[PDB]
């Protein structure tokens, strides 16, 4: 589900939706959230909730848009998965992190803006967070459970702001060699924070997946929550 009438416009060119949460006070800060693999979904509705609630605003761009505009796929159908897959191998990374780039200039000019603009992503947006934390476009990155970073680690330098990190000790996207290197790597530059859950899988904090731990997904969102707080000015 997208927010209707919201157009972004990226610096190709092409255009597309987001699903908006505008603040309870004006002006706040704006999260921009980069989705998992099934679009923008009710796992994203949720976590526009979550954040609106917590006193920010948010912005949930249609990444999937330039393959297949309004993409929101169930995570429990079988079928809708097997779509969900063949999207994400689809993926154009950069394209996806100029369209985040756009959405985040657009969060910075909003009516109820203050300015400072945050990122929080999930699995693929948790990969495509670290890639913007790499840019530089936003004040803070958080990414959850991205796949892939260790084949990244030469950008850890490149990072100037902040970016928090969660990852599963049970993700088997990230095993143990690779939790080493990104371990070690990110372990270089202290504006990278990285955390591991140990009990914990991949899409833990989502509260309608298989993997869900209510332990970890709650000591998560707290540390994401203390870490955006300064952007509320």
């Amino acid at each position: 589900m997208l927010t209707e009438g919201i157009s972004i416009q990226s610096y190709d060119g092409h255009t597309f939706g987001a699903l908006v949460g505008s603040p309870a006070k004006a002006p706040a800060p704006v999260i921009v959230i980069a989705q998992d693999i099934f679009g923008v979904n009710a796992f994203m509705r949720e976590t526009v909730s979550w954040l609106v609630d917590q006193g920010y605003a948010a912005v949930c761009p249609d990444l999937y848009a330039r393959q297949a505009p309004g993409t929101a796929l169930d995570p429990q159908d079988e079928r809708q998965r097997e779509q969900a897959y063949k999207l994400w191998q689809a993926f154009d990374m950069e394209a996806g992190v100029g369209d985040l780039e756009a959405a985040i200039h657009y969060a910075r000019h909003q009516p109820y803006s203050n300015g400072k603009v945050g990122l929080v992503g999930y699995s693929l947006g948790g990969a495509l967070a670290f890639l913007v934390a790499a840019k530089g476009y936003v004040d803070r990155a958080v990414g959850y459970y991205g796949v892939g970073l260790e084949k990244q680690l030469n950008k850890v330098p490149e990072v100037k702001h902040p970016a928090l990190f969660h990852m599963g000790g049970q993700d088997h996207f990230v095993p143990a060699p690779s939790r080493q290197l990104i371990t070690e790597g990110f372990g270089a530059n202290p504006l990278l924070q990285v955390h591991w859950y140990e009990e914990a899988g991949h899409s833990f904090a989502r509260t309608s997946s298989s993997d869900y731990v209510a332990s970890a997904a709650a000591l998560a969102n707290e540390r994401t929550l203390d870490f955006l707080a300064p952007l509320q000015s």
